[PDB]
């Protein structure tokens, strides 16, 4: 019994089953929600997330990994409410989601102070609860590896060395931050097989994607349906190409869907053009039927959505 | 009764009395307190706040203006507990305190949606209470007038137009950021006499200070006791030189004291050499006696601590 579950007992990795490795029940800015509660609706958010999870379960999904952490509104109590309503296996995480600078709390604070916050969440529990974190989540985007972004990466390595949970990342697919996160994490002694470099499905540069996978880490083909980053047809033929070239040992697939997100870019006005078919079940409606009538047999699908998450968490 | 107060009925500006224009009951990072509650202690914070305010009332302070807003952990229920335990007149505000970028919630959101939040706090109330904001707080520091900093400035100008509350600023004394804020706000139509340009007391360069005051705005000599910005001795010389030259009608004086502050810079082991005598009552022991034994009579003292707060809030 290694992997902690929100609102359930920890399970052994052989029981994870068909997993969606990267999906968000709810996303918000902590400071904004605290200071202006009138902009949010708890009841509409709960019922949206319940409705999305149940439909993914009708397609056979057993476990959702939810990498919502500090900076994006991680609420451990909301999550265990959604678990009770649906019965999904739900893995929560710890970490810090920043692109530039840490919050003011962290001025004059060591990398060890930050890693201790991740270890508290893993070993004791999240937000005063006994639900424990099952991975660490870190991020870098267009601003590159800044000094505080580097501090967070090095803090994740300390927490993994001490607890053995794996690491999921957010990177920008067109600026090498994915390769850099992998380089810093492995220089500091993390097993590359415990790193999922994220948002690599945002590019059709097969060479860049393959260079990360050849250094031993999982590649996140994890934003199916966010057309503004890359359209579905283009992601599909990249997934096909990687599978034909033999890379199914490192492929993980998901949607990065947010059953609610408070960001202004994700208004319903903009949905028709930026992300029309985006949801937690799009891969069942499109990608997997696309792969199979393109010669990919069901043993490969099992590897990607079951065997690979099992190894990540083993 | 144009000034609203926390936990009390509003008062006419002529009844504000002896005022400390810039002090903080509590400062923390919204995301950190939300994600790691084990780092904070609500009972100790409450007690530290009650004791400092009681001490300021001992010396005759009637009114405290607390410019804690989003980004610095404003909590109106906490402020109203302190009020009921002490009897102080406490003015809370609205605003956004950032140095670089806004939280992700604001991406693809206009200046008008930002002004709308300030106005909600002024006209309807704060955090779901009927305590209303009496001014708008904005900040800029070392990174200068960035894109998102400029947005918040203009948003504060629009809230001023609709509601007439004044504007307090945080600036860096060696950046010209204080001069930029005054230029931008006055270009969008704000009465220069409703603007307090903050943290000018951190410098001894009197030509820059007189520059902002000459163009009609109050000047904040508001960090008495934070020696790392400037020792008390130099602050007294600058304050006297300004009064001796007729700028008493523009001077406001305070400490920027934080009864509790969570940033690592302010941890207690740093206090002996960063801010030894920092408190809400340092000016009663040092600064006010200094001024009186150098030719400043009680009418000028009353101008700075009673007449100027009154005119600012009129
Ligand atoms: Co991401
Ligand atoms: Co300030
Ligand atoms: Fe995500
Ligand atoms: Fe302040």
């Amino acid at each position: 019994m290694r992997i902690p579950l929100v609102g359930k007992d920890s399970i052994e990795s052989k029981d994870i089953g068909f997993t969606l490795i990267h999906e968000h029940l709810r996303v918000f800015s902590e400071a904004v929600r605290q200071q202006w509660p009138h902009l949010y609706n708890e009841d509409e958010e709960f019922r949206n997330a319940v409705n999305e999870v149940k439909r993914a379960m009708q397609f056979g999904v057993k476990t959702i990994v939810d990498p919502t952490v500090m900076g994006c509104g991680r609420d451990i109590r909301f999550m265990e409410k959604v678990v009770k309503a649906t019965g999904i296996n739900l893995v929560a995480g710890t970490g810090i989601f920043i692109f530039i600078d840490l919050p003011f709390y962290f001025l004059n604070r060591s990398i060890d102070e930050i890693a201790d916050l991740f270890i508290h969440d893993i070993k004791e529990g999240i937000q005063g609860t006994l639900n424990k974190a099952g991975f660490v989540k870190i991020a870098a985007d267009e601003p590159g590896i800044t000094k505080d972004v580097e501090k967070v990466i090095r803090a994740a390595a300390i927490a993994n060395k001490e607890t053995k949970v794996p690491i999921i990342t957010h990177s920008n697919a067109h600026n090498n931050t994915g390769l850099e996160q992998q380089r810093i994490l492995t220089e500091e002694g993390v097993d590359p097989g415990k790193i999922l470099i994220g948002h690599l499905g945002d590019t059709d540069n097969i060479d860049y994607i393959k260079k990360i996978a050849d250094k031993g880490s999982f590649i996140g083909l994890d934003r199916y349906g966010l057309d503004l980053f890359l359209p579905v047809d283009k992601r599909n033929e990249t997934t096909l190409r990687l599978i034909k070239d033999g890379y199914s040992d490192k492929i993980m697939i998901s949607h990065d869907y947010c059953c609610t997100i408070d960001v202004g870019t994700a208004k319903p006005e903009y949905k028709p053009k930026l992300a029309p078919r985006w949801s937690t079940t799009l891969i069942f409606e499109d990608t997997i039927p696309f792969l199979k009538r393109n010669g990919v047999n069901e043993e490969v699908i099992a590897t990607i959505f079951k065997e690979n998450p099992k190894k990540f968490f083993s």
